[PDB]
């Protein structure tokens, strides 16, 4: 199924748009949390949301930085689904998880754009 | 409309394979040419006069278009400039990898730099 | 010689840090200035003016240079036609990472480039 | 301590060369091994050179293409030397676990520099 991730600081940011396009994008459930992405520790919605998603369900979230802003912690996270087989898509890069037949390229662009990404968030 | 470019430095290549993926694509004209410089490939100069704004300059990868980091950015910047759309045969959908028009810039420049130094060294 | 560049748009920024910056890594002037565009920013123009072959033009990050990812690749193309060397305080050594000078320009041209997207869609 | 690892497909490639460089860099003991890149199957040397390194110690190689032509092998290997505590050096980026006060960018580079060569040794 579609699991879907949601995360905010504070209220006064844009929750029920982050919500919509989950949703949009085909969110079943979303684990909703408000806290800051610097550590998962104290994320344990997060931990909930990783633990019930399961091998072929479908794990998503508006951007990287919702996911978290610790590129360690981020890339463990992406490494975390994979293994679990379960796929991440992130609605801001809808196209990222299609097929161009270089199975060899794909997955090169997925860890550059990932680790850029895991980067940027954790630097802001 | 479609334009394709092809290049052999030597007489030992499958210059019909190459012909024959930019005609896959749509490549309704073709400048082949028998990839150190540009000053002496004037095939190549007359591929990039003929291309105007609307077109698409094809090649079946960037070592083909030349085999110097520095060129190979001068030329996909003078299709930049002159408003033709640059697609390789071999890297389809290049353009559009994750659908955020600020990434898909970024990685086509990356990726076309990361082939333009490899084009160089080999 | 060394040649520094500051910007803050508004009346609220940690103006001196940032001009102590420049100083540190052994700026001799700074043309300070009160990003989304450099038709408005002629200071930006006279430091541009003034750095010629052999100097280094330094700003604390390319968000200071500009926030817009065309206009800032834009300007670090000047500089290297001008043969001006381009350093950022907060990311020294970015030249040589590795050693190998085919990585380090294209490593060069990926960091500014992802600094460059990530200072227009703040 | 410090051990290289060195590998050529056939004698007409200068393997003196590469056991000149990894000597010159420090090469202690050097595991020289003559097969492809594609697998590691097929190549006990480096399952060798591998397992022999220890917690502190150093492996250098040539170049990225010379751990292999398998962009999955290649960072599968990268990541055991990692866990293993193992600095992986390559003397043609001599440079590049230099430390430069920013932990986050300088391990994001080496992400970004060994994911690139791993996918063009592959690729090539």
């Amino acid at each position: 199924m579609i699991i879907g991730y949601a995360r905010v600081s504070s209220l006064d940011q844009n929750l029920e748009r982050q919500l919509e396009n989950l949703k949009t994008f085909g969110a079943e459930k979303i684990f909703t949390e408000k806290q800051s992405g610097k550590s998962i520790e104290n994320r344990p919605i997060l931990q909930k949301a990783l633990n019930f998603v399961e091998m072929g369900d479908r794990f998503i979230v508006e951007s990287i930085d919702r996911l978290g802003r610790n590129y360690n912690e981020v890339i463990h996270i992406v490494n975390y689904l994979k293994d679990k087989e379960v796929q991440l898509m992130i609605t801001s890069l809808p196209m990222m998880n299609e097929v161009t037949g270089n199975p060899l390229l794909d997955k090169f662009m997925k860890d550059l754009i990932i680790r850029i990404l895991a980067m940027v968030s954790e630097q802001e």
